[PDB]
């Protein structure tokens, strides 16, 4: 007890001798005295002059909360220590001083005046949240502790809400805790991510609370925009009145204003922080109840209190749910319902009180499981009900009393069920879409249709059905697929409007001709699967001349007739699979408009399927043998031998060379490409030529070879003879390689030696050489070979017959006619091979195009990329259409040089120093033709030279090789291919990101790779020879681990990709004799993981037949292998392991349709993986495993929130697991439900496709087709996160099998005209069109469907209408100026997709209403709406282009501009006056002159000039002021005196009103500006308007009450802005003012009459303009003032400035919200408004200046009005966050790559 003296003497000379352990007692004492005797407790005062200090201060305030002014001391203590030691803070925020800092801030302290503390307080808080961090500490402990008011303060100065632990955060936690309403309505309303949102709810849910939920539901789920409830997706498993209560708007709900505390002290702290861092009804409609598991709604069938907003419901959907038995109080509560749907529930039967409902459509109950009967009751009456689905349920009959019931029915849809006896004549009068799918429909009765004289759409798939009963002669539409019919019933023959028919998989015989359908509108007629024999159209073909699908697939057709070219709109034939028609006729080339021709399993007269066919050139060829057709005899002769034969020998004596002149010839270089007619001097003249390849047979060129065995070719073979017995085996390579590449082509084996002797090998290849795997070997002869004889000659017989016998498929290739346009492009390569450089006899197809041009050539740039290439396969010229290659510009002519070329490196050795390995050579070589050269051996693949490199193989130990780790797979095959090795040690070579790009280093030698990245990494694609073996093998070797997995699976791909690509024969199914294939896989596999003595043989073929179970086994069932480790390729194990189907979890039922949902009788069905529904994909027996497996690679790795991501992949059966897009296609929704799009779901969607064009187009990859129909939605909640997704399964698709021209309606110029390649402003012209579609709300399409022809030409040109002219819909006009650039016929002229969602993610586009051009020049300066009539609006305009006014009537739906001159002097303003009275609103004229004239609305000739004034009217206005108990109004005007005349509104009428009370208030140096009222109408209507630079007020009184004055103010940086006049005024909680060219406004209090706020404008345009504006450095002298003001009821402040832009000033929290500029160039006028029952529009007056002729001193002004919807600041905000929240989407799933 003598501590406080020591302390009290202390604290004396601590001050005066500037005294310097003394801080280290001063705190022990604290410590050795708590808590008691406060006195020594004020010790803390000498703080002021080991984080210990920490601990001993929040521990010393809080502990004394309340005590006294000690907080004072302590606080000044914690300031001074913060203003030095700035880190401190981080101390105190870890200790206890959130606990001590809440308190003193929220004990009260308002409505107390301790405003000397608080300021301090606010000060040192000011500190303690500088950091950002801090913030989000001081944030999340103010939750803990239920703290509303402070919670808000952390928030207005940022701190997250979403940053806790991302999968959990606070509004998760503050759910937990049993927190207040108010505090959770804090973080929704500010940045809070809708996944942790949405994980509130279940944690919520599980309790019972009626205010945390309300609260998260109407930020989920309510788009007050659109009157609904998207309460879909939520797995919400009850649904209670208590909740959705609060979500129903209600009129009577107004609140006072008690956060203005919290926005106090964020603002004081904001101002300590810039002072301290600058020094130093409408009841809504749609109720969405979809995905939650709803076993019950009863909660909802009583009398609670939402039972008066569902009497206005509209719509209400429960499918998908597990409800039964819908209450019958219910369904007579909602008496507004007209749309509802519940399917997918359990019902089991059908309630028959439904239809008891007022006002019902579209009832549909279309998956439950309704017995058998479904008897309506006879005593309901349903005139109402227009579509009756009842799909899929279990009736046995129709239901009973359609006709008694439901009079009016439009849809009867009964598809799906069990119907099963002869119907009844169902009296339905209104019917228009029947449907009995599915059913077992055996027959109907012969008076079944005979009383719906209405009927259009009958369809009746997949029954039993023999016969047709009358068919009413109104049917257009009529499907009977999947039946079981034997001839066309005359009963559809006859029915005079058909206008299309499936009649698929029906045992059908005769399809009639022509002349017996009695219909001329035939568009389609399906009939694939049938058993058709002829196509009789000889009879009359013209009047199927609209048919525009003629499906004949899969049928027994033998030729197509040749009147078939007179179906002239024939838009789709399809008549492949008939494996009998050998011919399409030269007519067919007439059907200008075909653009798919399928020619699936059928052999044709050509040659089609090169990389180019497609089904559009099919005609132009088939067109041109129309003109003139010649037969085309030219073949290729392939000679072949090895290193030693009568093959240059031989040739010489067969083309009978007389000369010969070389005494002493060399072995072969090259090929040698030569030709020599066969003039055949007998009947026929036929003068066939055919060219000779003589091979080189030195083993060296082998690489090269196999580009040029064709299989349009003879090949010859050469034994040798005198190694008689011994070449024949040295032979078999070559007849294997001709089997491998052309396996349909002859071979002649030509003994050469005779001259020399052992001829008995003719028995070996009779024995061995004859008919085993090898190719069809025709003849075989034994010549000289050295001179003519008869033994020679009668081999050049044997060419001859062969040749003219060729015959590949029954073709007779020699003889076949093509177009006169390709021989004669024949002559001219010929004639001009004579006339190019022979040192590069190279053209580029710019000297190919002038050639045609010199003859007479009729052939275009879509003719030749297929005319030149069938001079290719001729061997005339060498060409090749690779665009990898990049050379495709390069046309070889006179193929023996190019030939030549390529093998010129492949000898040229040198014998001076090995400096590097074999096979290894740098460019060691003429005018830049040695750069061309290996710019095509590089392309050409030899270059490093992969042949003749290193035979001899290097000893490699591989380092885990105990017969366990490793996987292994032989491809036992006879022989090695002759390009085999060398092309695939150059497809893996060039594959270094593997594990992805970090390369491995690698060992090639000649037959291997062995690229190995680590021990535990690695892969030898080896090639060794088994013990008694005379195959080849290629044994591959792996670490079994999981990078190993990999790599096998990833060489197997490329190693079969090289095999069906280069040599397809090799894995070619033999089924004669026996399925050999030539080409064994096998695995191997040990049950010994080590030690096993021998890894044991298993066939590939028979080992992934073992795919019904997962595990392979002996005979000796005790111990199995999993699969999995010996082939890891056939089970999806290679790729990602997410992504393994795990077949546990999987619910799906394949075989029932009422879960194949998805799209319309399609393949993706609907299932469920994990508990969540997905959408698997179940795969036909086309796509074989080897291509899956292509897909899947390239799916894997899209990682896109606007993409459908995969979920899982496997086998058992094929399948493809996604995500359940719930809402649909996009096409399905634009068709039926066209009223959900609202202008701002138009745009999320827009932006989420162009948002994943923006991805697919950055990973260098196009879509190609984006169509309504491959967007995907999720759901009609705009303010959502994932609304739409493109389908990106079809690009997968063609990735690997490469509709690659697109849609024909949604399809780019530059892809229909085919003649150019495509690129990425493809898509964007396709997405150009998609928007169209999106705008016009699907018009195009409609209209499409019976116009397909003109569907696609008026698009293909850029001339397509104008969206709003034609289809009526709402202007958008900043997405009608997207839609024109992304329709541009130049393809690089359209924006990129980076740009084409830069400029959708504006939030400025999507709220500018219209903009209205208004006439040339023509200069206003003063608008005026008219709100009494909201069918529509007009703005009263005013002229200020001439000195005499007039006004400018202007109405809004028309745009019509009117003029009317009313007036001798130009006018200034306008008020409306309405009358409620007599039904007029007269409008009132302010003019300088002063004449006040009046003219009513409607009749523009009664008019009367009021009381003229003294000065020039400035400012009117229409008031509310209804003192008199009963409605009463008045006037004031405003002239520029002050000189304010009030009047009435029903005395307007009279010539000369009565000025009640001219008020003059200022002098004639003092002119009034402007005018206002009050935002409240609880004070009366308080105005408040400025007049010169002097404020007042007035009420009911009409006397001054206030005079508030501006230029006396004292925060003088400048003077004279607040010394000019005002110009504007708005009233709320303060005052906001404007002056004459002042670029700020001042924020006036109404009773303090104080500066509260002054803001500047060039505070916030500078701080955007500063790089993207450079020149402005010059322009000091700033341009931009306040012009006019306007303020939303309680949301921003809309600030026009003088230059273009303007300013959304949140008043509340935030200032700038954003300024949106480069619209106008002076924004003269602005105010708000409403527009035809969609109100709460903002008018915005513009100008637009062009300096055409500045130069003349004069300037063309544009005025131009915009309207911008008022929800613009809330937008702007809320779609930034929207952006915010999928770019953390995009990063995230770019991590499920990695990990
Ligand atoms: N993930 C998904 N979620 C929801 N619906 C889907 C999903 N994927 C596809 N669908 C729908 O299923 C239907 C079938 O789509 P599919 O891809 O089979 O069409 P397609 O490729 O034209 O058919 P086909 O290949 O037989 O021509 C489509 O209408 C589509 O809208
Ligand atoms: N004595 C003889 N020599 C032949 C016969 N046929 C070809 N030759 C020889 O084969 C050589 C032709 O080279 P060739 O083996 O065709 O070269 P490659 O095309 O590279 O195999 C000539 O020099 C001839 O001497 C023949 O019937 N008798």
């Amino acid at each position: 007890g003598i501590q406080k003296c020591g302390l009290k003497v202390i604290s004396s000379i601590v001050h005066f001798p500037d005294a310097l352990g003394a801080m280290d007692s001063v705190l022990h004492t604290l410590q050795m005295y708590p808590d008691d005797q406060e006195i020594q407790c004020l010790g803390l005062s000498l703080i002021g002059y080991g984080h210990l200090l920490a601990k001993i201060l929040v521990s010393s305030l809080y502990r004394f909360k309340d005590v006294a002014e000690i907080q004072t001391k302590g606080f000044q203590t914690i300031l001074a220590i913060l203003k030095l030691s700035a880190s401190f803070s981080k101390l105190l925020v870890h200790h206890s001083f959130d606990l001590v800092i809440f308190h003193q801030m929220s004990s009260n302290i308002m409505e107390q005046k301790d405003q000397q503390f608080l300021n301090l307080c606010c000060k040192c808080f000011a500190k303690v949240a500088m950091d950002d961090y801090l913030k989000n500490v001081m944030l999340e402990r103010a939750c803990d502790q239920n703290n509303s008011i402070m919670v808000e303060c952390l928030l207005l100065l940022g701190a997250d809400a979403n940053q806790a632990k991302e999968g959990s955060s606070l509004i998760c936690q503050v759910c937990e805790k049993e927190s207040s309403p108010k505090l959770v309505e804090l973080l929704l309303n500010s940045g809070s991510r809708e996944q942790d949102v949405r994980k509130a709810l279940t944690i919520s849910i599980g309790k019972g609370d009626s205010q945390i939920i309300s609260l998260l539901l109407r930020r989920l789920a309510l788009d007050v925009a659109n009157n609904s409830i998207c309460l879909g997706g939520f797995c919400i498993g009850k649904v209670e009145p208590s909740w959705l209560g609060p979500l129903f708007p209600d009129k009577t709900s107004n609140l006072r204003k008690q956060t203005n505390i919290a926005s106090t002290l964020a603002r004081m702290v904001i101002r300590y922080q810039m002072k301290s861092a600058v020094e130093e009804r409408e009841y809504i409609t749609s109720l969405d109840l979809s995905a939650n598991e709803l076993r019950d709604i009863d909660a909802l069938s009583q009398k609670c209190c939402i039972s008066v907003h569902l009497e206005h419901l509209e719509k209400l959907e429960l499918h998908q749910n597990a409800l039964t038995s819908f209450p019958q109080q219910l369904c007579e509560t909602l008496k507004s319902l007209t749309h509802l749907d519940l399917h997918s529930n359990k019902f089991t039967s059908f309630p028959s009180y439904l239809l008891k409902m007022s006002c019902i459509a579209n009832l549909d109950v279309s998956r439950n499981d309704i017995g058998p009967s479904v008897v309506l009751d006879p005593t309901v009456k349903c005139p109402t009900l227009k579509q009756f689905n009842l799909s899929y349920n279990q009736l046995s009959f129709v239901p009973e009393n359609l006709t008694d019931v439901v009079e009016k029915l439009e849809q009867l849809i009964l598809e799906g069920n069990k119907i099963s006896g002869i119907c009844s004549p169902l009296r339905l009068k209104e019917l228009k879409i029947l449907n009995l799918s599915k059913n077992h429909i055996s027959s109907l009765s012969e008076n079944f249709l005979e009383a719906c004289p209405k009927v259009e759409s009958f369809s009746a798939r997949m029954n039993f059905l023999a016969a047709m009963p009358f068919l009413p002669p109104s049917m257009t539409i009529l499907k009977l697929s999947q039946n079981k019919f034997s001839c066309i019933p005359e009963a559809i023959l006859n029915l005079p409007h058909l206008r299309s028919l499936d009649m698929s998989s029906n045992d059908i015989q005769y399809l009639p001709g022509p002349a017996h359908w009695k219909s001329l509108n035939l568009r389609e007629l399906l009939f694939s699967h049938n058993q058709i024999s002829i196509l009789d159209l000889s009879e009359k073909a013209y009047l199927w001349s609209r048919v525009e699908k003629l499906h004949l697939s899969h049928n027994k057709l033998k030729e197509i007739p040749p009147e078939i070219g007179c179906l002239e709109n024939l838009t789709s034939l399809d008549v492949s699979y008939n494996l009998e028609l050998r011919s399409f006729p030269n007519e067919m080339g007439k059907l200008s408009k075909i653009w798919d021709l399928p020619l699936d399993e059928l052999h044709l007269n050509f040659d089609f399927k090169h990389i180019g066919c497609k089904a559009k050139d099919i005609i132009r060829f088939l067109q041109q043998r129309l003109k003139k057709a010649v037969p085309y005899n030219r073949m290729k002769l392939m000679i072949v031998g090895n290193t030693g034969s009568g093959k240059t020998t031989l040739l010489q004596q067969l083309m009978k060379t007389k000369k010969s002149d070389l005494g002493m010839q060399s072995a072969t270089v090259g090929i040698d490409v030569k030709d020599w007619p066969i003039q055949i001097r007998d009947k026929r003249k036929r003068d066939l030529v055919l060219n000779v390849w003589d091979f080189a047979g030195r083993e060296e060129f082998y690489s090269t070879h196999p580009h040029f065995m064709t299989q349009r070719a003879l090949y010859l073979a050469v034994y040798d003879l005198s190694k008689g017995q011994a070449e024949v085996d040295a032979m078999k390579p070559w007849l294997f390689n001709i089997k491998a590449r052309a396996s349909s082509s002859p071979v002649i084996l030509v003994g050469t030696h005779l001259d020399v002797s052992k001829a008995c090998m003719s028995k070996i290849t009779k024995e061995l050489l004859n008919k085993r795997g090898f190719p069809a070997i025709r003849d075989y002869h034994f010549v000289n070979a050295t001179e003519e004889s008869d033994a020679l000659a009668k081999l050049r017989k044997t060419i001859i017959n062969e040749s003219l016998n060729f015959k590949i498929r029954d073709q007779l290739v020699v003889g076949q006619l093509i177009p006169d346009c390709y021989v004669e492009l024949e002559k001219i390569i010929l004639s001009e091979r004579k006339n190019v450089p022979i040192e590069f006899p190279v053209i580029d197809r710019k000297r190919l195009l002038q050639l045609v041009r010199e003859n007479q050539l009729q052939l275009d740039e879509n003719e030749l990329p297929h005319a030149v290439h069938f001079l290719n396969e001729s061997g005339v010229l060498l060409h090749f259409q690779d665009p990898a290659l990049q050379l495709s510009d390069l046309y070889f002519v006179e193929p023996k040089w190019l030939c030549k070329i390529m093998a010129q490196i492949l000898t040229v050795k040198v014998e001076g120093c090995p400096k590097h390995p074999k096979g290894i050579i740098s460019r060691r070589d003429p005018k830049n033709y040695m750069t061309q050269y290996f710019k095509l051996l590089e392309k050409f693949q030899i270059a490093l030279v992969p042949s003749s490199l290193s035979d001899h193989r290097p000893v490699i130990e591989l380092p885990h090789c105990e017969n366990s780790e490793i996987i292994i797979r032989l491809y036992e095959m006879p022989y090695f291919p002759m390009g085999f090795w060398s092309r695939l040690i150059n497809r893996l070579l060039e594959i270094s990101p593997y594990m992805l790009a970090l390369r491995p280093n690698r060992m090639y030698w000649r037959q291997g790779i062995y690229l190995n990245w680590s021990p535990e990494a690695y892969c030898l694609v080896g090639s060794e020879v088994l013990d008694n073996h005379p195959e080849s093998f290629l044994k591959i070797t792996v670490p079994s681990c999981r990078k190993g997995c990999i790599l096998l699976g990833q060489v197997v791909d490329h190693i079969d990709s090289l095999m069906e690509e280069w040599f397809p024969g090799l894995l070619e199914i033999d089924i004669c004799g026996e399925g050999e294939t030539l080409l064994k896989k096998w695995a191997l596999y040990s049950f010994n993981d080590g030690e096993e003595h021998q890894k044991i043989l298993l066939d590939d073929l028979m080992k992934k037949a073992e795919e019904g179970d997962l595990l392979v086994n002996p005979d000796q069932p005790r111990l199995t292998i999993p699969i999995s480790q010996i082939a890891p390729d056939l089970i999806l194990a290679d790729l990602p392991r997410n992504i393994m189907l795990n077949n546990d979890e999987l619910e799906f039922e394949q075989a029932p349709e009422f879960l194949l949902g998805d799209g319309s009788f399609g393949s993706v069905y609907r299932a469920a993986y994990e508990g969540e529904e997905v959408a698997v994909k179940i795969f036909n027996k086309h796509t074989s495993l080897r291509l899956l497996r292509q897909e899947l690679v390239v799916l894997c790795h899209l990682h896109h929130p606007s993409l459908i991501s995969l979920l899982a992949a496997g086998i058992r059966p094929r399948m493809l697991v996604m995500e359940l897009a719930s809402k649909g296609s996009l096409d399905r929704l634009l068709q039926q439900d066209k009223a959900s799009l609202t202008r701002t779901l138009q745009h999320r969607i827009a932006l989420h496709v162009a948002d994943g064009l923006r991805y697919l187009h950055s990973a260098m990859i196009i879509y190609r087709d984006l169509k309504p129909h491959n967007v995907l939605l999720f759901t009609l909640y705009p303010n959502a996160a994932i609304i739409a997704k493109i389908a990106d399964y079809g690009i997968a698709q063609y990735c690997c099998r490469m509709t690659s021209e697109g849609t024909p309606g949604f399809r780019a110029p530059e892809v229909a005209r085919g003649n150019v390649i495509y690129n990425q402003q493809a898509d964007v012209y396709s997405f150009g069109l998609l928007l169209y579609d999106i705008l016009t709300t699907g018009g195009r399409i409609v209209e499409g469907l019976k116009f397909p022809n003109e569907f696609d030409e008026l698009e293909i040109q850029g001339k397509l209408p104008d969206p709003v002219k034609e289809y009526g819909c709402a202007p958008w006009p900043m997405v009608e100026k997207l839609i024109k650039q992304c329709l541009k016929e130049n393809p690089q002229e359209r924006p990129t997709s980076a740009q084409v969602f830069d400029i959708l993610n504006s939030a400025e586009l999507v709220c500018l209403t219209r903009r209205i051009l208004l006439p040339k020049n023509v200069i206003v300066e003063c608008m005026v709406a008219t709100h009494h009539n909201s069918r529509n609006a007009s703005i009263w305009l005013g002229c200020g282009h001439t000195d005499r006014g007039q006004l400018s009537f202007l109405d809004l739906n028309t745009e019509g501009y009117t003029s009317e001159e009313v007036a001798d002097s130009r006018i200034l303003c306008l008020a409306l006056v309405h009358l409620p009275v007599e039904k007029e609103s007269w409008i009132v004229s302010g003019t300088q002159s002063g004449t006040l004239l009046v003219i009513n609305t409607e009749d523009g000739k009664k008019r009367h000039t009021l009381e003229k004034m003294t000065d020039s009217v400035t400012c009117l206005y229409c008031n509310s002021f209804s003192k008199q108990s009963k409605q009463k109004n008045f006037l004031l005007v405003g002239t520029a005196d002050g000189k304010l005349a009030i009047f009435e509104d029903k005395t307007v009428k009279l010539k000369g009103a009565a000025p009640l009370k001219i008020l003059n208030i200022g002098n004639v140096s003092t002119p009034l500006m402007c005018l206002s009222e009050s935002t409240n109408s609880t004070e009366r209507n308080v105005m408040w308007g400025g007049c010169g630079t002097k404020i007042f007020s007035f009420s009911n009184d009409f006397t001054i009450q206030k005079l508030i004055e501006t230029r006396t103010s004292q925060l003088f940086s400048y003077a004279a802005f607040s010394d000019s006049n005002i110009i504007t005024v708005v009233v709320d909680t303060a005052l906001y003012i404007a002056k004459q060219n002042s670029p700020v406004v001042e924020v006036w209090d109404k009773k303090t009459e104080k500066l509260c706020g002054l803001i500047d404008c060039v505070h916030f345009l500078r701080e955007v303009t500063v790089k993207e504006n450079k020149e402005s450095k010059h322009k000091m002298s700033y341009s931009g003032r306040v012009k006019t003001l306007c303020l939303q009821k309680n949301t921003a402040l809309w600030i026009g400035t003088g230059g273009g832009h303007i300013l959304l000033l949140d008043l509340s929290t935030r200032r700038l919200i954003r300024v949106i500029y480069n619209f106008c160039n002076s924004v003269r006028v602005m105010m708000t408004a409403q527009l035809g029952s969609l109100k709460n529009v903002m008018l915005v007056l513009g100008y637009n200046r062009k300096n055409t002729e500045g130069t003349q001193k004069q300037k063309e002004i544009q005025s131009c009005l915009t309207v911008w919807d008022i929800n613009l600041p809330h937008e702007v905000q809320n779609l930034e966050k929207h952006i915010e929240v999928r770019k953390e989407l995009a990063e995230k799933m770019r991590r499920t790559s990695v990990e």
